[PDB]
């Protein structure tokens, strides 16, 4: 198989906060926050799916590298046709997160949890408890958190 060079540096803050530092020691990092807080609402222009979630990082600088990193992150989930979480892009210029990933479905939550447990290791399972669950994806600055 082919080996991608755009592998981030993972670092887990806590059971609900995770960072993927951009490859080659980038000055940025993808921030992943597991939270039941809904910040975004369906709009005619912001609906996305796993296949074009990269379009939630359009106005960002080094958008190519961001797309490569998100591609690495979603390997094994985007190819799955039974992994259909609602994804809402956000207006980063208005202070909103880059993407909101609806993981309310027990199976979608389970898939995301297992991918992140392969990446970061053991942490609290968010799908045990029911109710709304989201993964907020944003781009933050690297301040040597780890
Ligand atoms: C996890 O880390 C974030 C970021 O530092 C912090 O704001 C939050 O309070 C922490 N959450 C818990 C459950 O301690
Ligand atoms: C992603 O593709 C779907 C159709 O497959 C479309 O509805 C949506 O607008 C696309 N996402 C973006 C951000 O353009
Ligand atoms: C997430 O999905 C659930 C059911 O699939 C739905 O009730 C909820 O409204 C969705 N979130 C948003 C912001 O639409």
């Amino acid at each position: 198989s082919y080996i991608t060079p755009y592998v981030p540096m993972p670092c887990m803050i806590n059971d609900t906060h995770f960072l993927l530092r951009g490859p080659f020691e980038a000055s940025w990092a993808i921030k992943l926050e597991i939270t039941d807080v809904t910040t975004l609402v369906v709009d005619t222009d912001n609906v996305a799916n796993p296949t074009n979630i990269s379009k939630c990082f359009a106005n960002n600088q080094d958008e190519r590298l961001l797309g490569f990193t998100m591609e690495w992150f979603l390997s094994g989930l985007e190819h799955d046709h039974h992994f259909t979480p609602q994804i809402i892009c956000g207006n980063v210029s208005k202070g909103e997160v880059n993407a909101q990933v609806n993981i309310t479905m027990e199976d979608h939550c389970s898939q995301v949890f297992l991918k992140m447990r392969r990446i970061f290791g053991v942490f609290k399972n968010p799908c045990t408890s029911h109710g709304k669950q989201n993964v907020l994806i944003s781009v933050s600055n690297w301040t040597n958190q780890c």
